[PDB]
């Protein structure tokens, strides 16, 4: 699978933007993006269900633009899949791959075999009614499972499935896709999962592409604010600085605390000028805990949650607008009001232009 | 609000058991089990929506089974709510609220005022009737999301809008509870919501209250194998053990890897007796990195999740089925079928007896 170009709009409103995308066989890819960035549209672009008014598609390698959705090579499945009401659950689940299926001997194999990975073997005789809705979602993944496609289209397939299922079937997934060695095309809004299942993530907005790389590079190297902004849940700290100096590849920041700061990053300094205001990023797991000094930031809590596992605790600063948000493992034990102190690790701070675009961290980052 | 013995179901097969809640006022309480727990059926049964097969509902002092629905002093907002097609969004999020209270202090205050934190103010009274795949959202459920009844009543609002005006609502429902110091029972499956929501949280398995307490309470001190189990994700860590001792604060269980190491767990040692088989349970983010050697585990690589501001492995242990989840911090590189090495902590274990009833932790968890 692949795109050059591909490009779709609606006379002016646009929600496809000249996307080039260079997918493998065999590689696990995965759309990630906010409400809009059309990351539906276009998994559904190349399925056939929408139309590409510009640039190519190829699958295979054959341009396929014109080519009736059933004849792709592709499978689809989605958010909660309807299936056949008449027909069985075995019926389901083999429907694909019936047409044109090497008669009962293999559809009567992959069949109960993605059966159990399914936990399905004891539903193969009954109707989709009287029949959990969360199985049903599971017979959907099943048949584009035993059909064996080319290429797998998945958009949010799990979404029914409640937690301590979709570990399972995102492990399933994952196996299949390693035995089955075909193209797997994912959508998602569970960033672990995106983690965890992809190869390769493409980050789409407002129709356009952010960025493609593997997880740990979007994760330690975003392009840009946008996608810093977008991987990593407990968002990303953005402080408004003013860069004091610039040397090869260093460049010096004055922080918003009192006092004014300054510190230096090792980050590209190509096109950053003395006296631009530029934003820092840092990632609430990246604070350090105030023990190890060397920038401190000081501010009083505002907000604390106990999640057990861990504590996240918003913190006020003045010359600080908005709340620094800060996490720590296991149990830290404190009050709102209080004042709490945490440390800013400076090869882990992200330096981004009025542009909004990022100066290549230089900090090299294991993995 | 309060329950007792409430029994649920239609004359044979029961679908709630003798639940008995007590929620106090200015409580915020969360419903929360795997799929057919039952706990949404519960909610309905408090505002009437279902008849109950039996037991007694105490809201606010009145017991009010019989009392049909309108008439209850509760509030609730479902899932998602049907609009007016007609009625353009001027005659939207209202109708309660709107045939009383002092002229324009009411739609202008109480009802305009939701639709700030979700960058409603496009909407303001453009009918919805077929507006956008996602803008009649806002004039459906608000329909009543103002007239401060006595006790509140939802059900997975926040659940189709990505990680953004959904984190923030889980700041501003939460805000509401500070200025409406009125009650409310929310629903879900989102973990960490309820969690940072909840004041009390119950946990229900098939119509069955399973334990009832605050938030780090289930997480420390879980009734049950069940409960120890549905709390937290990735789950617990359950290993086979045999009990070789026990004192009167105590209890020694036999590690199963060779060597067969004996160790003394701080725990009940009420109802145990030297040679059952129990269940010893210890959480991934709880095992310790080796380097503290009292009592170690090691094994083969299979699985390793690199989630970027973690790591998780799958550890394949000798003479244990399943594997084991290990859950720390940062990178951590390794590859499969490496050899690794856990420590395991005997404060933080915990011990099932076959019942799967827990041994109580004698250990105090600070928090």
């Amino acid at each position: 699978v692949q795109l050059q170009n591909v490009t779709k709009a609606w006379g002016e409103v646009v929600v496809s933007k000249d996307i080039n995308l260079d997918i493998h066989e065999g590689e696990f890819v995965v759309f990630v993006g906010p409400s809009g960035c059309g990351k539906s549209t276009l998994l559904r672009m190349i399925a056939g269900l929408e139309t590409i008014t510009s640039g190519d598609l190829f699958i295979g390698e054959k341009r396929m633009n014109d080519t009736p959705p059933a004849e792709r090579g592709v499978g689809m499945v989605f958010q909660s899949y309807a299936l056949y009401p008449h027909l069985s659950v075995a019926e389901n689940m083999s429907f694909g791959l019936k047409l044109a299926g090497a008669k009962k001997e293999v559809i009567n194999q992959r069949v109960n075999q993605v059966a159990e990975v399914l936990q399905l073997a004891h539903l193969l005789d009954r109707k989709p009614k009287a029949l959990s809705g969360g199985q049903r979602q599971r017979v959907a993944i099943g048949r584009t499972l035993v059909a064996e496609p080319s290429v797998f289209l998945l958009d949010e397939p799990l979404s029914n499935l409640d937690a301590a299922l979709r570990v399972q079937m995102r492990i399933e997934i994952s196996r299949l896709h390693k035995r089955l060695g075909r193209t797997m095309i994912y959508v998602t809004h569970d960033q672990v999962e995106a983690m965890t299942l992809a190869d390769k993530i493409v980050v789409l907005d407002a129709g356009r592409v952010a960025q493609v790389g593997k997880p740990l590079e979007l994760y330690h190297y975003p392009a840009d604010r946008f996608v810093a902004g977008f991987i990593g849940s407990p968002k990303m700290n953005f402080l408004p600085v003013k860069v004091t100096a610039t040397a090869i590849d260093q460049v010096q920041v004055e922080l918003p605390m009192p006092n004014r700061q300054q510190v230096w990053l090792p980050v590209e300094s190509r096109d950053v000028q003395v006296g631009a205001n530029m934003s820092l990023g840092i990632r609430p797991e990246h604070l350090l805990p105030s023990d190890i000094a060397d920038v401190i930031l000081e501010g009083e809590v505002q907000v604390v949650e106990q999640l057990g596992n861990e504590t996240q605790i918003h913190i006020q600063i003045p010359s600080i607008r908005q709340n620094l948000v800060y996490r720590q493992n296991d149990v830290v034990l404190v009050e709102e009001g209080a004042t709490f102190a945490i440390g800013l690790p400076p090869e882990r701070c992200h330096l981004f232009r009025e542009d909004g675009t990022a100066c290549r961290r230089l900090h090299k980052e294991p993995g």
